[PDB]
């Protein structure tokens, strides 16, 4: 069977071959395709891309932060992961017109939507217990009680809350599916920077599937990634061509180190990537 | 150049060969694949399937009803289209524990979520003006002013509102995309009855894209159909095998008959399907 990575690499090649030039919200330029889909086996392997190092600690730490329901960049920052720090800075907030906001306050982005969808956002320090729909606990409950259900969805796209967020979500929704004791997940990603974002994003949702599989006693099945605007920044086309020469090495395995009963009880040291041997690290703006 | 109907037919074959048996809430049994995606050109052709007659009057009438923001099965019924009638009936409403509610009252389904997302649903007769987000007008505005936008989304999946709905939306969200003066659309469909629902669902969203292209002065591009649980009900197998042996005839064209200024302005008789001559209707039992 071909390496799972060839799916991502063949997406890159497709956008180079067939993507069209499209300007962007910043002004750097992209090659773009609309509508793509790839399937990554989660069976006895973990699709952490090998042809360039993926920031695994960021993936895991960010996901734990979502699961907590945090909308405070500082709480992620204190764990050594700075990827949301800019969006919560004083200048950034002011330039969205959020001048009365405390620094760190991303507004109602993924952690809030996942744990408290539909509640009124107040600030990042407010008490939201028992408010809004806990979609993440809902998905886990349905998987255990009704695995056949075709409505196992967690949605982060909330039109009312869109103007309040520091950044509109890229991961608009995901869906879970159970057959034959195997849990699968499909992510609808509205916009994917193929060089810098997508490898990270594939890791997050594969990891979210391993976690829910572990707690519901199921085996990980497939991760299906669906893209809206799939794009390569003009200034990555060269770096990417470097990457396309590299032979994928076999994906690592993901080990969960103890038996965990509730999604909230997971911690970073619960997880060990085994046998990750990626190619030479490649920097990208 | 291969016929676009082969995309749909290919999917049927894929599920028959590789789908796994999976029970559903309806007790019927299905063969199921999770995650599929097909692409339909809208360039000078409209993908209304030809290997069986599709209910076009239904497609068009149901979309105009969504657009008007109606949640009243009776308003669609009066136009001759009965597909939401069962869901807005005494017996059914009762069985969802909505003893209180009036016949026709589907709750906050597509029409409400498209024009009033996040507003407080009362009943099917309330005036919702200026409440919730008008995601449909918002898509149109963004297309006119900033066609490069990677956020042109319309979502009908509203966790908060699911308890009040006659049933949860199959069409969870769509996304629009513009390049080279061409408007494309991607539907995320969480659950697809490949026999009975999908051919209709393809024509609904192809039609919505033609409409929005018309008012924004763009040309229709591609319709990308993404599926979650793509399934065939076991009692559809025999009729789909008959369908698989028919030869696709050329897709029709869709014509819009006047220049139209606002999406709320379109009426049924503004549209003409031209050259639609399908293979006969194929009855398939509802689950
Ligand atoms: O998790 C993410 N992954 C990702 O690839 N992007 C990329 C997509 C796009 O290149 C940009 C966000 O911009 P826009 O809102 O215009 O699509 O970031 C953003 C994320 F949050
Ligand atoms: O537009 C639709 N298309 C469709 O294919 N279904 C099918 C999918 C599934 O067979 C059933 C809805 O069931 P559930 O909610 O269990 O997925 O109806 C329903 C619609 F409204």
């Amino acid at each position: 069977p071909p390496h799972g990575e060839l799916q991502y690499l063949g997406q890159i090649q497709h956008i180079l071959r067939c993507g069209v030039r499209k300007d962007d919200r910043t002004g750097t330029g992209t090659l773009s395709v609309f509508g793509m889909q790839a399937r990554y086996s989660l069976r006895d392997e973990f699709p952490l891309l090998t042809t360039k190092r993926v920031f695994w600690k960021g993936v895991l730490e960010e996901l734990l932060w979502f699961i907590k329901g945090s909308t405070n960049a500082k709480e992620l920052s204190s764990k050594g992961v700075k990827i949301w720090d800019a969006n919560g800075s004083r200048d950034f907030l002011d330039s969205l017109g959020f001048s009365t906001r405390e620094e760190g306050d991303l507004g109602p982005v993924y952690g809030f939507q996942w744990r408290h969808f539909g509640a009124e956002y107040r600030d990042m320090e407010s008490d939201y217990s028992g408010q809004g729909v806990d979609q993440l606990q809902r998905v886990i409950d349905t998987i255990k009680t009704n695995p056949d259900d075709r409505r196992i969805i967690m949605c982060a796209w909330n039109p009312r809350d869109l103007p309040l967020m520091a950044l509109p979500p890229c991961h608009a929704l995901c869906q879970f599916y159970v057959v034959n004791s195997e849990l699968s997940c499909q992510l609808y990603q509205r916009s994917g920077d193929m060089g810098l974002g997508v490898p990270f994003n594939i890791a997050s949702y594969a990891l979210l599937t391993y976690m829910i599989a572990h707690i519901t006693g199921l085996k990980p099945g497939d991760f299906i990634h669906t893209l809206g605007d799939a794009h390569i920044y003009l200034n990555h086309i060269e770096p990417l061509k470097i990457q396309l020469q590299r032979e994928p090495r076999p994906f690592p395995k993901l080990r969960i180190l103890r038996k965990v009963e509730k999604i909230d009880d997971f911690k970073a040291e619960d997880f060990q990537i085994e046998g990750y041997n990626p190619h030479p690290t490649i920097k990208m703006e």
